[PDB]
C-alpha cells in the first residue's frame, strides 16, 4: 500500500470474438505483413515501446 | 505492500475466439509474413519492447 | 510484501479457441514465414524484447 | 516476502484449442518457415529475448 | 521468503488441443522448416534467448 | 434437391461466452432448479417440444 | 430446389457475450427456477412448441 | 438428393466458453437440481421432446 | 441420395471450455442432483426424449 | 445411398476441456447424485430415451 496493494498496469478484462467467413490473399515483394494480433497488453516505463509498427524501409 | 502486495503488470483476463471458415493464400518474395498472434502480454521497464513490428528492409 | 507477496507479471488467464475450416497455401522465396503463435506472455526489464518481429532483409 | 512470496513471472493459465480441418501447402526457396507455436511463456531481465522472429536475410 | 518461497518463472498451467484432419505438403530448397512446437516455457536472465527464430541466410 | 440439397433445420453458428466472476447460492424446498443451458438447437415436426419449461406443481 | 436447395429454418448466426460480475441468490418454495439459456433455435411445424414457459401451478 | 444430400438437423457449429471464478452453494429438500448443460442439439419428429424441464411435483 | 447421402442428425461441431476456479457445496435430502453435462447430441423420431429433466416427486 | 451413404446420427466432433481448481462437498440423505458426464451422444428411434434424468421419488 506504498506503491499499491493492487496495481494492475496493462489490462483488458473480457473480450469475445466472432468472425465467420474470411478470404485473405496476401502478396508482398519487399515488405512485411502482420495480419491478426487480437489480445495485447502493454506497459513501458522509460523504454520506447510499440505495437504493430508498420514501416516500408529506411535509406541513409 | 511496499512495491505492491498484488502487482499484475501485463494482463488480459478472458477472451473467447470464434473463426469459422477461412482461406488464406500468402505469397512473398523478399519480405516476412506474420499471420495470427492472438493472446499476448507485455511489460517493458527500460528496454525497447515491441509487438509484431513489420518492416520491409533497411539500406545504408 | 516488500517487492510483492503476489507479483504476476506477464499474465493471460483464460482463452478458448475455435477455428473450423482453414486452407493455407504459403510460398516464399527469400523471406521467412510465421503463421500461428496463439498463447504468449512477455516481461522484459531492461533487455530489448519482441514478439513476432517480421523483417525482410538488412543491407549495409 | 522480500522479493515475493508468490512471484509468477511468465504466466498463461488456461487455454483450449479447436482446429477442425486444415490444408497447408508450404514452399520456400531460401527462407525459413515457422508454422504453429501455441503455448509460450517468456521473461527476460536484461538479455534480448524474442519470439518467432521472422527475417529473410542480412547482407553487409 | 528472501528471494521467494514460491517462485514460478516460466509457467503455462493447462492446455487442451484438438486438431482433427490435416494435410501438410512441405518443400524447401535451402531453408529450414519448423512446424509444430506446442507447449513451451522460457526464462532468460541475461542470455539472449529466443523461440522459433526463422531466418533465411546471412551473407557478409 | 426434392426435399432440399442442403437442409439445415435447427442452427446456431457461432457464439463466444465470457462470464468472469459469479456467486450463486440456490435454495429450494419442493421445486426444481435449472441454471445454465447455453447452446441449444431444436426442431419439432408434430411432437410437442419445449425448452427449459419451469413449473411448480400440478394438482387435480 | 423443389422444397429448397438451401433451407435454413431456425437460425441465429453470430453472438458474443460479455457478463463481468454477477451475484444471484435464488430461493423458491414450490415453484421452479430457470436462469440462463442463451443460444436457442426453434422450428415447429404442427406441434405446440415453447421456450422457457414459466408457470406456477394448475388446479382443477 | 430426394430427402436431401446434406441434411443437418440439430446443429450448433462453434462455441467458446469462459467462466473464471464461481461459487455455488446448492441446497434442496424434495426437489431436483440441474446446473450446467452447455452444448446440446435436439430434433424430434413426432415424439414429445424436451430440454431441462424443471418441475416441482405432481399430485392427483 | 434417396434418404440422404450425408445425413447428420444431432450435431455440435466444435466447443472449447474454460472454467478456472470453482467451489460447489451441494446438499439434498430427498431430491436428485445433476451438475455438469457439457457435450450432448439428441435425435428422437417418435419416442419421448429428454435432457436433464429435473423433477421433485410424483404423488397419486 | 438409399438410406444414406454417410449417415452420422448422434455426433459431437471436437471438444477441449479446462477446469483448474475445484472443491466439491456433496451430501445427500435419500436422493441420488450425478456430477460430471461430459461427452455424450444419443439417438432414439421409438424408445423413450433420456440423459441425466433427476428425480426425487415416486409415491402411489
Amino acid at each position: 500500500l506504498y506503491v499499491g496493494s493492487k496495481t494492475k498496469e496493462g489490462v483488458v478484462h473480457g473480450v469475445a470474438t466472432v468472425a465467420e467467413k474470411t478470404k485473405e490473399q496476401v502478396t508482398n515483394v519487399g515488405g512485411a505483413v502482420v495480419t491478426g494480433v487480437t489480445a495485447v497488453a502493454q506497459k513501458t516505463v522509460e523504454g520506447a515501446g510499440s505495437i504493430a509498427a508498420a514501416t516500408g524501409f529506411v535509406k541513409k
